[PDB]
């Protein structure tokens, strides 16, 4: 029953815009919403990518390779898969290596991709693709990982057992001013469960 | 080694305000970040909670309860936990058991409860408490679960069994061109990868 009828621009920056999203509710009522959207959306079947990067080395527990960065909105440092905004004309999957690498060093193997998944769907239109990637750790390229982090980009790679996740994010928690990412968080919460 | 300097307001609507952050990159180097803020935190450890709800009945399987709701800044259905904003002075357990009932009808038991985690932290600095619920389906209380939605809140519910979460979210994605939310995605992956 329900749909958009009009998309309103407020405010747009550079990066962001603020709508103001009318729509027809269930009962027939028109209502509005304020809607964030990003300025860099093109033909894209996402605004970005989220990178699991399972790290499997012989006689090695798996580790998820989490990444550390200063985030402006949050005021401080967060814990994060990899992840950045596809490139025009680029590939989720491309997006993914390209981002694991530039982040960590490590080059991955593809293993899967989700459809496009939406990152705040009350607050904004913001998706992402989760490509879940395999780090072949035996390899020689994967021996010494070195970021090649952009301008301003610094990342610092933190690798953690994939059998103690949830454990070894409260620790860092514990230890440190910093936030874990909520799909990070229902990822180890789920490793847990199962 | 990396803080804020300033953040100017941009544009400030009744739920969300867009700000312009000036901060000092680790260089020395001064940089500015455009940030998506809500205008409705106070003194909450967090702008929301999600539900994790975990329906247990015996002779079935595990399900985890999500519900389906019209997005506008989608501009269309998204699968979600259940989730809502913490009222000013309710806790995130309270929040959560709240927001269950009112979104799925279900009462439920608090099994555990995360720091505030981040939504979009490149975007926002939107953060929630990500709360596990147990849910009794046996219980006289979950017989004809009573969904109570709020003024313009229309949520369809729906159980997935956990143990083929991940395969049945890609069945709903391919028929009925829902967007699943990157949390309940980013659990059901993590379900197949525990293996
Ligand atoms: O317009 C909104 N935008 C974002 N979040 C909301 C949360 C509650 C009610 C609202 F109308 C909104
Ligand atoms: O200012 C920004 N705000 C949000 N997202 C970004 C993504 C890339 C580069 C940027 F400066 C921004
Ligand atoms: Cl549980
Ligand atoms: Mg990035
Ligand atoms: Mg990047
Ligand atoms: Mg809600
Ligand atoms: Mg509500």
């Amino acid at each position: 029953k329900q749909y958009i009828i009009s998309e309103e621009l407020i405010s747009e920056g550079k990066w962001v815009k603020l709508e103001k999203t009318t729509y027809m509710d269930p009962t027939g009522k028109t209502r509005t919403w304020e809607s964030v959207k990003r300025t860099t959306r093109k033909e894209q079947t996402a605004d970005g990518v989220a990178v699991i990067p399972v790290l499997q080395r012989t006689l090695h527990y798996e580790c998820i390779v989490l990444v550390k960065q200063f985030r402006p909105p949050m005021g401080g440092y967060c814990i994060e898969f990899p992840a950045g905004l596809i490139d025009d004309g680029e590939t989720p999957e491309a997006a993914a290596l390209r981002e694991l690498e530039e982040e960590t060093g490590y080059k991955g193997d593809i293993a899967e991709c989700s459809p496009a998944v939406c990152m705040d769907p009350g607050l904004s239109n913001c998706t992402i693709h989760i490509v879940t990637v395999t780090i072949n750790g035996d390899d020689a390229e994967n021996a010494r990982p070195k970021p090649k982090p952009g301008d301003g980009e610094f990342v610092e790679v933190i690798s953690l057992p994939k059998n103690d996740l949830l454990q070894r994010l409260d620790a860092l928690v514990a230890e440190e001013h910093l936030t874990v990412d909520a799909r990070v968080y229902s990822y180890a919460l789920a490793l847990k469960h199962a």
